């Protein structure tokens, strides 16, 4: 199970690089150089690194200081063959922003809040991201009456539809993807989840340069079935990236190594995004827990992707399973498939069989098989057919 | 506080009809007959009541019963001045949607469930209607392999879009509303929330017939803030109708009378109702606890209409309040409201103001105050100003 | 992975004999003959079946109909060689417990209660049970004013102390395992968890007569990790019983087949039971989805069994493997045995190696190992060695 | 509704002085000095303040800081009147504890959690506090291999048994609360609700010296109704002290002020505390949101107060009302306080009325008439009777 950069396993810097401060501790390790993850990480098999800009480049850098760290990545990045697929702005750790970036009550704040994302925009662009992702983390309220909601999305609406404006009006290629999290560290979170994203975007001046990136964990954390909310954003034409962690359910966000957490619901998301096709990166937002030094880092960086190919070898034996092909016939998935009424509305209306002479009580009668198919696929997962 | 037709309150038969029928029990009340719920609710104040097919037409009802039955409700309706804004169909209760009505693994089944709602959207415009409701209660799984989503929202659009050309094919005057709920009784239901039927909406057909209701209880089972979800609805202009109970957090659908549950919320949820001038009806879909008689159901009920009309007075007190506008001020929701960039893309791009010469540290220094207009709030709720 | 009687597999009657009703819907299934779960169960490699008073003869039989229900009942253990390790009582069903059994508000009630209590106790002692299971489902309330907890836990002792009265004056050998449920039927539940039940029993007269009987999904319908609360029953010496299903986190109580639901956990609880040597039955309350017929309720009911031998088999490979005794050395699990102070207080108050002289940092700065530890877990949970 | 020292309302230093890191963002605000959270909180009515070790002496520093720090400290007592009723150690922000104080797997660990406790017991008694506070946040585990929870509660267990000697020993007038928690920071936090702290101290050397402090927000982490875990703790005569706070269910730990989150659990709670007469320190565990400046600290402190005293007078309202007492009967109150067997075992086994003429019937018809009580409650509690 040893990962290449052809499985386009992606890591956030600040991920590996996450020192351990909680809100009840400090940290327990100690910074690590954006150079040094790289190298580590191409060594692990890892394809690339996706940044916020202040991880590359701290917070109020000087000109100088600021092209001498991107020349110093762009470096490490040229020695690895490393890419970066994916870039994003911090608009959450600066006490600026503690009301929010593009939500914000304070004007001022708001553009402060897009003129610091459109120059990462530039960047990102120069580096190569295809994909530039927004989590609004500070975009929420902890009471009722701090955020009037619908001048709040007018807001957000506003703000991405400027930065619609401007990729175009510069002839980028790059598409945007909206991050959703239900709660943390506000109370509530504006698009608290992947349909609420999904179903602002359509409101967008150009819906098409707008997609999503679900996480794993951040679905969880409302009790829903994540594979359920991808098959959504894939159904829509949305999925333009993700966020592969672990998540033991509806608590604070653990940002455990992809695998851990629920592990059925990872086997059904491996599952899901290999049967669709899904060919952007697999990028993994966690934190090594802070119990761990340096080796328990790189370990649990690995373990992301061992996972991850574990399970993609499972659920392409489940699916080839001849024995499973039957099963899932004998639970009328293939029926599923087919068209309700592809003979139209008139003859719908017109056929005895589907009500007037329809037997509700044989139909009822048939089982649906379930069981038989879920043992079937937790025999699969555990390897022991 | 006292409820007049004016008021605009409806409840379903099936909520002071509810005997009492739970998972570990059996019914603690006698079936009451829908000629004198509607005596009873009209005495209490109601505007209406809303229905089920079965719950009016006991399934498996001749042509001969179901004229009868619909006779005499219409006759109470008349003798009283109730009306019937909504109706809705049972695709849950009947042993043949156990795995879903429009999206069954079965075709059959997934023609029978249209034949049986479109045959009640006729009754339905008969009796007055404006609103048609679809809960899929039984349209998801509890397992993995069991549904394939893609072609599960390829199956509930083929459905949605079929009654859609129905409507219009009549000339009806009667729009969808799609209810979401993320759990129970299937282990995770499709479209679980407000946001995946806002976004599934925006691919229908016809997306003007289509719009949400929302309920109180559903939202909050995936620990949601129910008024931020109703912003949103509001903003898409999708609140076509609303369901209106209370939930004591993330568990089963516990379905309380209107005001138990969060009560915070239920102020904030009355705020925002009618400072933006929704004027559907407020209907209750909640069920006394088998704990009551009949006098304990006639109480239930009343106290679901109290509690809107105190809540109502409360919050117009608070917006009304010259110190709580002062407070809103010093929490710049009047920033909120004014558009962040009106200059335009280019003027922004070239404000020194706006990030070369913005102060961050002057404007991170200043206070929000949502404590204080949260706790002027919270005092003009208790009566305590 | 095939079970045998030695392997202590119990189900209830009520498990594989649930017709499918829920809140929402009618059976899907007829009823099953108590005599027929036990043949059927007996084929499957079951050891034992449990029951309620009412699963095994219906509410309101005659003495000559009681009789008759437990001679044939009896004959089909004789003829299969199946056990009753455990019976219970239903206090939930029948519309007088709607306010509960021993704890409901009106005195009559709690009497009837205790009444019909102490014949099935008779009735239990007769078929060899060894354990007397109580679930208190409706002991509880929606609403604060309707339950003075104080005077309730004052009425719980009081029915659990007269039980223990007329055991010990019978001269039976059995004794009682309370189980405690968070939520649902009842909006709260009082013992809502393991360590609920465990703090009501040291106040009981003979505490020695009582232990717990917790379920897997009940302690994970309040986000609680189950093996951890099994280790603390485990360490109280009160294990007396346990129940075995699948739950997919905070939401109605799902029943899944065990290994459904959490699968990591499942694993860790196997673990846990068979490396303290746990000799009880392995008891499953369960239900097969309403989807299923009964071809799919005995897959189910198999696929429990299957599912605990071969979680059984991996973690006897996990505690075996010398790499991950290894790993245990390397993150310190044989030193969290060793006592921290067996030298006593006055020795550790004057080492100064434990304080004035301790190297916070040097010690700060060991890693725990516990990512590589896990990682080893998964591989041999998964079989990927 | 003006508090003073009367009330008892107690603040932690570390409340007030929360500077606003989050798990995503820096400070926003200063350090207090202590001295200064004395004298404002002395001028908003509280009645004393509550400290960790480091909260009052910075971690490291030397014998000379130590005294002058307490020198000062004390000072500000003398000029304001302000008692110290509870002291708590820090044993979760150091690296050092990152794998727990008591039960870390490290066993010079452990010892120097003992010792760095022990000199803090020395100086709570020195300022007069008579609770002392163990909150083990570090305890628990992210995976199940890293924790053997049996070696774990053996080492909980020898650390309060250590403890419970020294004050012996010295003669000390100070008792020991348990502070739950479930989660975070630790992903499951060992003895995680009320009962489980409850049930734990029962197996400790000298049981009498130990009770709970329970927390409203750490209960509703799990879901739980805390006044229900606080009348098992009254039952239990285990109340030792308290923490108020508010929480919006099941989420991270959020501390808002007291009053907010779920605001009819903060109204049953003060029901319940004044009724039963708890006469221990009202403590506000609670962070002011990092939204607010100074001013807003202030403010919210000042609403913890207000909301418990507008509280305190509703639910006296509530329990005076002659015509609350007359639905107190109606729903039978009265008969729950009421022994079910006085007349003992052999007079209940021989009462026919108990069960063989007992009309289970008639008994199942009578309604509680909870809704009613339940709407009293909530007119008292908007002041709208
Ligand atoms: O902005 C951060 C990211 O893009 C987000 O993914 C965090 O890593 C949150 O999940
Ligand atoms: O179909 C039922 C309804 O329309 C739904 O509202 C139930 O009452 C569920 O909430
Ligand atoms: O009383 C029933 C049982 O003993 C209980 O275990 C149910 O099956 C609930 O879980
Ligand atoms: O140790 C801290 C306390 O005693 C605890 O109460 C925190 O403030 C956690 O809740
Ligand atoms: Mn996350
Ligand atoms: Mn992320
Ligand atoms: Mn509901
Ligand atoms: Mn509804
Ligand atoms: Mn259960
Ligand atoms: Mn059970
Ligand atoms: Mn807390
Ligand atoms: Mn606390």
């Amino acid at each position: 199970y040893q990962p290449t950069p052809e499985d386009r396993f992606t890591f956030g810097l600040w991920t590996v690089g996450w020192q351990g401060r909680d809100p009840f501790g400090d940290a327990t390790r100690r910074a690590l150089d954006p150079v040094e993850s790289v190298q580590r990480l191409a060594e692990l098999g890892a394809h690339g690194v996706t940044f916020h800009d202040d991880d590359l480049i701290p917070f109020g850098s000087s000109d100088s200081e600021r092209e001498e760290h991107v020349k110093r990545f762009r470096q490490a990045l040229d020695d690895t063959g490393m890419k970066v697929p994916m870039a994003t702005t911090n608009l959450f750790t600066h006490p600026v922003f503690k009301d929010g970036g593009f939500t914000a009550n304070d004007r001022d704040v708001r553009r402060y809040a897009l003129r610091k994302t459109i120059r990462n925009i530039d960047l990102a662009v120069e580096l190569g991201a295809e994909t530039y992702v927004a989590w609004g983390g500070r975009e929420g309220a902890e009471s009722g009456g701090a955020k009037d909601v619908r001048d709040a999305l007018d807001r957000m609406k506003e703000a991405f539809d400027l930065l619609g404006e401007y990729v175009t009006s510069q002839g980028y290629d790059i598409r945007f993807a909206i991050e959703p999290k239900p709660n943390e560290p506000r109370g509530d979170i504006l698009l608290p989840t992947v349909g609420h994203a999904l179903a602002f975007i359509e409101r967008l001046e150009r819906p098409e340069l707008y997609g999503v990136n679900p996480e794993v964990g951040h679905e969880q954390m409302a009790g829903l079935n994540f594979p359920h909310g991808i098959a959504q954003a894939l159904w829509a034409g949305k999925l333009f990236h993700i966020d592969l962690n672990g998540q033991n359910g509806i608590k604070y966000d653990q940002d455990l190594r992809f695998g851990a957490g629920d592990l059925r619901a990872a086997f059904w998301l491996v599952d899901l995004l290999e049967s669709a096709g899904y060919s952007g990166p697999r990028h993994f937002d966690f934190k090594p827990p802070r119990t761990e030094d340096f080796d328990g880092v790189w370990a649990s960086a690995a373990g992301c992707m061992r996972n991850y190919l574990i399970l993609k070898e499972r659920a392409a034996a489940f699916r080839a399973d001849p024995e499973v092909q039957e099963a899932l016939r004998a639970s009328r998935l293939d029926e599923l498939a087919r068209p309700t009424a592809a003979d139209g509305l008139q003859a719908l209306l017109d056929d005895r069989s589907a009500f007037e002479e329809f037997d509700v009580d044989a139909a009822a009668a048939r089982g649906m098989a379930f069981e038989r198919l879920d043992q079937l696929a937790m025999d699969h997962l555990l390897g022991a057919r």
